[PDB]
C-alpha cells in the first residue's frame, strides 16, 4: 504494497508532469538503510543489468545529509557525484528534494533527464516539492501504522 | 481546531503550485468530512483586506457543490452562467473561467481542488486539467494519510 504503491504513484506525477525521462525515490531508515526503492522510466533487462540498489551515495547521499532542493545541468559535474554503476542509463539534468515532515525526513524524490535537454526549472522544483510533501506524510503515518 | 501542520503546509504548496503552473489569478481548496461538509478552507490570490470584506467562508455551493455530486474535472468558461451557479457574495473578486475537480484516493471523498480565471484571458486547458487531477489526488494522499496519523 500500500505505501509502495502510493510513493509510485507520487513519482508517476512527478515524472510525467515535469515531463522527465527517468523519476525515482528512495526512502532510508535513521541509519540510512534503504526501505523503498520506487521508480520509472527503465526497463525490466536494464535494471537487472544494474544488479544492485543504490545504497545512497553521491548527489543522493547529500540530499540526506543535507535535505533542500537540489538542481543540477549535470548531476556529474557536482563535487558530491559519486558516478553511475555499470550497466545504468546515463544521466544529466537532475532535481531532487527531500520526501520529509517538519519532523524528520525519510527519504529523496528525484528526477533525470528533462525532455528535450532542458534543465529542471524553478516550475518543476516548486511542483516536485508540493508531490514530495505528500508523500511525506503517507511516510510519517505508515510510521504510525507500523507499529 | 486548526489543520495538521504538515497537512497545511502540504495543502497550501500544492495550492501553489497549481495556481502558479495552471497561470490561474486564483485557486482553492476545501477539506471535507466524509459527508461533503467543509471543515477548512485554503486559498491563494485574494488580498487580506478583500477577506475581510467578504466576512464568510465557502459552504461550497453551487458549481463548486458539482465537484462532490458529479466526481470528475469541471472546466467552464463562464463559470456563474451555469444554471447551478449560486452566485458570488458581496465583495467576492468576480471570475469567470473555472476548473475544478474533487480531492479523491479511490472512491473516498476529501475535499476539491478549484481555479478561476486563468491570467491570459483563455479557457483552461486539457494539459491543466491534466496537471490539477495529478495535485489534487496528491493532496487526496495528504488529507487521507494525516486524518489515519491524527
Ligand atoms: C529510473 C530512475 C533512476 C534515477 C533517476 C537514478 C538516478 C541516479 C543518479 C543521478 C545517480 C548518480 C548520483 C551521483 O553521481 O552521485 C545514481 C547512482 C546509482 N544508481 Fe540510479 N537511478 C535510477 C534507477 C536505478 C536503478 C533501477 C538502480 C538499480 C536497481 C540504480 C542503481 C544505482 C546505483 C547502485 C548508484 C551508485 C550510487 C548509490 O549506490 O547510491 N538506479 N542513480
Ligand atoms: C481565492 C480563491 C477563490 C476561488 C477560486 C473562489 C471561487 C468561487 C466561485 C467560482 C464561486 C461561485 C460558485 C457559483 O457561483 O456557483 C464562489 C462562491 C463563494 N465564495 Fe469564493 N473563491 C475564492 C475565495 C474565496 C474566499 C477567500 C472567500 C471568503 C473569505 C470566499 C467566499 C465565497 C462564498 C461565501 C461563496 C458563495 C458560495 C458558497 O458559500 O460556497 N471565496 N467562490
Ligand atoms: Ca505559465
Amino acid at each position: 504494497p500500500d505505501l509502495e504503491a502510493t510513493l509510485r504513484a507520487i513519482v508517476h506525477s512527478a515524472t510525467s508532469l515535469v515531463d522527465a525521462r527517468y523519476g525515482a525515490m528512495a526512502v532510508h531508515d535513521r541509519q540510512h538503510r534503504v526501505l523503498h526503492f520506487v521508480y520509472e522510466g527503465i526497463d525490466e533487462e536494464t535494471v537487472r543489468r544494474i544488479g544492485h540498489l543504490p545504497k545512497g551515495l553521491g548527489v543522493i547521499g547529500l540530499l540526506i545529509e543535507d535535505p533542500k532542493p537540489l538542481r543540477l545541468d549535470d548531476v556529474s559535474a557536482h563535487p558530491a557525484s559519486i558516478g553511475f554503476p555499470p550497466y545504468h542509463p546515463p544521466m544529466r539534468t537532475f532535481l531532487g528534494v527531500p520526501v520529509r515532515v517538519r519532523d524528520e525526513s525519510f527519504g529523496t524524490l528525484y528526477l533525470t533527464d528533462k525532455t528535450n535537454g532542458q534543465p529542471f526549472s524553478d516550475d518543476d522544483e516548486v511542483l516536485v516539492q508540493a508531490l514530495a510533501a505528500a508523500a511525506g506524510i503517507a511516510v510519517a503515518n505508515a510510521r504510525l501504522y507500523q507499529q
